[PDB]
């Protein structure tokens, strides 16, 4: 079965950055979700020990009455599987690939800024990514649970902009819930990521 | 220019079934928002003196570089302006309209359940709309701020399940706001515009 992973810190942990409640409702209910129903659509069924991984970049394959779960409730465990894990709190913007950013953009704040250009006028459910396509680095957005494996990208980063993710502390106020962000990016894990995948 | 449309009652008008604060950030800010950047597009132009009906019935012919705020804002102010309409502190299901669905559903209630179960898969932003599709009464989903007018189909019921809609109130739990919006459905004004529509 597909399973909800714990949180590698306590809910209150990245205060004030995201607050303690939408942290219990964003991982206990809508995370959990997502992994009831991914379950409910491939156990029992020659699909119930394929990686997550492989029918994300392959939805085309996966037989088309199991493919919107798969596509929305697969992405939608995929995607916040690996959101708890790169934020911290403890960032330190260091790793090889942070020098390798710099290097691309000229400066950390370039970087932010394409990334937070993104991510503000993503209209709708979605998520804005670091992605590796190739060698190079790249920044994309995707729809709703969408995920760049599908396009043959491997991501790195991510961040939520649905708007469960931020409206109990920040309503409508999306470009603020970005600039908090940059303070809990769990770089360390960032760099492993990238150090695979390049 | 299009300009935000009072409520047509008092904030606190759809307790318990919707909290006063949601329609105030609802109403003030996000609906707001649509219109204000929805003008930036259209004034100084042709598209000033067009219904935004006509607008968004014929997006294709709008010019490429305002197509996606035209789509995406007027959408916003299309459907805010009627969903505040279409609720009601007075909710009576009362009309010939539901002598129609009665006739097409067997039941009201047979009704409630595909629009239930409609809008409680829809993934990521959206809307759930009662349309009249050539004298025919359907129930279908857009995305974001997307609209049944562009595929030629009239709206008379309109239902917002965009989580900025429900959060602070509900949280996760969509279709206990499905539940609690029969409540407040302004049957009479659905009616009229069915009336219109056959
Ligand atoms: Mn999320
Ligand atoms: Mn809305």
């Amino acid at each position: 079965a597909f399973k909800l992973p714990n949180l590698p810190y306590a809910y209150d942990a990245l205060e004030p950055y995201i607050d303690q409640r939408t942290m219990e409702f964003h991982h206990d209910k809508h995370h959990n979700t997502y992994v009831t129903k991914l379950n409910a659509t491939v156990e029992g069924t020659e699909l119930e020990h394929q990686s997550l991984a492989d029918m994300i970049a392959n939805l085309d394959k996966v037989p088309e009455a199991m493919r919107m779960s798969v596509r929305n409730n697969g992405g939608g465990h995929f995607n916040h599987s690996l959101f708890w894990e790169i934020l911290s709190p403890n960032s330190e913007e260091k790793g090889g690939v942070i020098d390798d950013i710099k290097a691309q953009w000229g400066t950390l704040d370039e970087f932010k800024n394409e990334f937070a250009n993104k991510a503000t006028t993503l209209f709708g459910s979605g998520w804005t990514w670091l992605v590796v396509n190739d060698g190079k680095l790249e920044i994309v957005t995707t729809p709703n649970q969408d995920n760049p494996l599908t396009e043959g990208k491997t991501p790195i980063l991510l961040f939520d902009v649905w708007e469960h993710a931020y409206y109990l502390k920040y309503q409508n106020k999306r470009p603020d819930y970005m600039t908090a962000f940059w303070n809990i990016v769990n770089w360390k894990k960032v760099d492993e990521l990238y150090q695979a995948a390049k």
